[PDB]
């Protein structure tokens, strides 16, 4: 990785920028590379400040992804998405796992469309079901398509860990227990019905924002559950009862990418 | 976007400013769009110190807007926030909504005049009843309207969630369990009171202030329950009783030019005068 | 606001201590304003590093007030206290509120005397009663008179919710329930008994400090119960049981410690 | 030493990132050593923020170590670890101790090929029985070969110990008690099942990635335990039944094991 | 006050020892104060990096003090102590105290002496009895002649509550609760004992050091109890039952006390 | 003292090098004085930026010493610990005190010989017993010759209290608890058996390093719970029952290892 033998920092971030390259070490090991044929990168080694720079560089980059994430509507979001959707599926491939899981087209089609907007009440879309019906599978998937991001109630007791919902424009609450379901009962009623929350950052001051689009997969039924009243009205629940068992369905980003320019029109997202 | 390619560091804050981008990703992204035409975004692109103006803006910003809104008065404060303030409004959106839940306006007037000022044992409205009463919805719109921050209970393991009680000029928590009632009752009956507090704030040093003007929603009549007994002095209850829903429609929804309308025709009885 | 357009660092500094501006916000703002008949704060929203100006002027202008305050005798601070009051005021408001409550005023100004040299055992005056019988309304006023600090006890689980005993003269915590007389219980009674103490300050390293007289409001009687028994000796309880609002203002007290300096051993 | 008397700081860099040395103190001394017949090295105790410059190469260094490792294949990796590790060496020495276990060798180097390939319910090899089978011996000997990381589940505390997975290409529970399996039960199927995870670290951003190949030691027989019917098609267990007190597996016996077994653990690249 | 208006470090930092300003809040108010009359304080109100400046003169003096105090041994210190000590003073005011509470005042001779060489196990000398005996007066007196430290056990949840034991010669403890023997038991075994400690510093590496001389006072006879056993050992306690407050000890008091009984506390 | 009226940070460095000041305090106190004859240190005097040389100072010299001293090899170590040990002292007082204790001395050499090469599952020796029976004292003396850290278990709730075995040679934990045994049950076994662990820092670093050998001195007897069964065979007990509750009490010294590593330096399998 030959490291020897006037450096403009714009150049570089610029580089990492293109790239989507966001971690220092990344950033630091990939840009000396390319000094071979780059005289900025070249500049760059002869520094003294490298350290400092390839530091910068990193915040530099990580305020871009993450205010450009925000600036853009949902539509324009998912075309961006869209785009970014590499290899070719079929939104048929969606279309034969819910005729499988027994479930409208038409009703995931309007509950997808208000969940996008982030509609109070229509926000938060569950998947329950008992191990092994694709619950995971699908959400993943989707979640995966859509740039969304895992949230692990594993760690729960730190606050922190609702951080990235200051981030997300979708996010993912992965297989709900109980303890679980009652803490959105308990904190988070105003991340479904759409009002505002403080979400605590680590390393900054926290930020008041509306909560993203939420999935949740669980075993668990809220809406057959007395005990979470409060979220019969805010929760939209599908339930999977189907195998999916040989030592066969596997949603792809490009299936998704189909599913959308093809429903983009019944989708609301015009 | 461009990224790439002398600065003036006052400019950015001034614009910073005038946009009231005060939030660093938003400074440093949007300005990064402003370098099309404006030679002092251009020249931010050919510093090498980038990160530390985006850093060092924010905290700029943050300086100057906590500063001015600390330094007007209530009356002025409410003024700015109707100019603020558009679209089609009535206070008769209130009243309707007051009289629906079976409440005389006047009696909210003569609690929230007095909130206001932030008079101790007065400083704290809560909103009571079963689900789906439009107690968020109110208090939340208010809030909105007055600019003022949420609390989020979850957040209360950490010294910094009180945070914005050294900022903002009325306050909200949402959804007030049990386990949050109690927090109040052991720890913060005097911020409840509206008496001095020193409110922890992250980076910087302790502040110590005002408790600002406290809304609390909740299911939870404290009024009604002996062990929340040291509470029913500082807390005027208002009960939301009627439904605000069928899950067909949402009848009841307060915007900010409702309360524009509200505090201009009610400006005198809420003693906002000279 | 106006936030664009040879800086001097001192004039900005000898500006906040003038104004008694400590803090970075302020600071920033106001000075900001100051621009348009100022060339020094013209010139300051020129530089390229005001974010760390308007941090080194805090810094400064906070060890300089602190310092001209630690300097003072108790004697001298009030004094101090005293030229700053304005407006009508009675110490006849302090002395009916006492009288309201079936309390000798002598009794509290033999309390105060000896509470205000922080003596040992005698540091903290307590003020003890069902809701809304006057007591952080008193407490708060003298307090405020004093230019004393509260304490949040809320903040507890920080190492620096006990910052501001580096610098005051008298401190306040309001509404003391059962957890907050325990923790005073279990790590505080030295700091209760006015001894010195150990201080973490933010960023700074800690001090060690005599600790400033105290007060205390509560619903809870500490002198009644058992559980309590070793603050029984370092609480000196006033029970306020007479409801009411009444107000005492600064010029109040300016009244009050003029009149009773001799009473009060002021020298 | 002698420490006393232009500098380039890449240069300085490239030497430390040459013998591989990511230790602040290490850099420090060897440079000014390395000083008397370098001029650079001399240009560097000439400066005064020695101290930075040494702190910088540091980080400098383990940037471009971590990403040039980051980025390799996993079988490119083995072939790191391989040339990485030296001595007396046979895999004749795990043979025979598996041998002594009673386990094919077969169903050991099928296992680890798929293990290797962190594929889904093949990513997560246990090693089961009673105290004192050389079950940590062998985990341990592998995990340090493969330069992994250990975690300890304790109990609660724990909140940050899987904060070591958010790095490296492999991982081991060490003796995962009760507990253990029912947190794998419960928030871990994700990670075993090829899902993202969300792992948080103690004074850095939480990371989302896919969880690295699993070794588990454990005295609990999961296929054995219905409560843990979820992990019995997902965790493949080795059970461990003789007692050993001598055998002792060595970097040098895995670099064996590896280089003999290339083709049959599908390592071609 | 003006803070308004060539600086030389040295010179500041010379000033700020010769006045034992260690505070950078105090140095900086007190050298702005010498602006009147002192070129190099006039230039310092010149300079646009003065906060740094206070900043490291603390940190100077710090590290000039720490290291003197560090230096003597325990007699040349206290020398140095009594040397500092003013007022009228008596060693009798001490012993009639001792005397009040029953307590010959050889039997606190006997524990000082080996207290003060930090000798294990006897490292740790504790005042117990009823409220209102004096305790923590005697203590605190002491405690200030010698330039001693409290340690304050409300902070004990930080790492740094015991970084002034890299500094001081002697260490309080006032009105140790429960709470606090138990994690004097389950922690600070060894710190009891004098036996060296790794001691965390703010800003700079932690120093493994001797943890200094102890001092203690509680209302809990920790010699009396069997869950504080593993205490026994390494706590020297001295009862305080009379009532008192009056009885106020000075430093000119322990001055005359170390003075009288130099050879007697074997100080060489 | 003067601290008062081009400098070099390099030249001070060296100084404090040779002198082996690695504390500021030291170091800042120190070159002060020697700021009458060594013009360099005056250099220092005049510069704005004093304390910054001070903390880099600091900084680079523990940087050296605790690269000389990963360097060499136990053996080599322990002759750096003797040369540096220093008064009047013998081999016949450890003799004394573990006979005193009715166990023969070559018990204790044995298990010395492989903690010291810190061979797996004898890195670990432990002084178990009841209150006042030597062992702290035993173990701090042998530490302290060692030049080793005394681990404090009050810290232990941050990672970072283990940052210590990073750098030097030998660790005490003195008084372990119950609390502290379930520790090392559950963590430190890797410590146990010669398997790298990874250390942490204030100042974030995060290396991998053989654990050094440990000494443990406890009123608890691990051998004898069955809730510490992992740790029986790797951690060597030497069961002290007699008390010394009887004006100095008994003290080993450096000089008495110093002695005693001289002495059976061969019998100790130090040899090179
Ligand atoms: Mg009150
Ligand atoms: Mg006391
Ligand atoms: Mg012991």
């Amino acid at each position: 990785t030959l490291n020897e033998s006037k450096f403009d920092f714009g150049t570089m971030v610029q580089w990492a920028y293109d790239h989507k390259y966001a971690e220092e070490s990344k950033i630091a090991y990939e840009y000396a590379l390319a000094a071979g044929s780059d005289s900025n990168a070249r500049a760059f080694l002869a520094t003294n400040s490298q350290a400092k720079h390839v530091k910068d560089c990193a915040t530099m980059v990580r305020h871009y992804l993450r205010a450009e994430t925000q600036a853009l509507s949902m539509p324009a979001y998912i075309k961006a998405r869209c785009k970014l959707a590499t290899g070719e599926g079929s939104w048929k491939s969606i279309l034969t796992f819910f005729n499988y899981q027994n479930i409208e087209l038409i009703t995931f089609i309007n509950a997808l469309k208000l969940w996008l907007k982030g509609i109070p009440k229509k926000n938060c879309l569950a998947f329950i079901g008992p191990p092994n019906t694709g619950k995971s599978m699908l959400c993943n998937s989707l979640i995966h398509f859509l740039g969304g991001s895992v949230l692990s109630f594993a760690n729960h007791k730190s606050h922190f860990w609702l951080a990235s919902l200051a981030d997300t424009r979708a996010a993912l609450v992965d297989d709900a227990t109980h303890a679980c379901w009652r803490y959105f009962d308990t904190y988070l009623r105003n991340a479904l019905d759409g009002y505002p929350v403080s979400i605590d950052r680590k390393h900054k001051a926290a930020v008041q924002i509306k909560a993203p689009p939420l999935l949740v997969t669980s075993n668990i039924d809220v809406q057959a559950e007395d005990r979470y009243l409060y979220l019969h009205s805010r929760v939209q629940t599908f339930r999977f009862e189907q195998p999916c068992t040989d030592e066969p369905f596997n949603i792809t980003d490009a299936d998704w990418k189909s599913f959308f320019v093809r429903l983009w029109g019944r989708l609301d997202l015009i």
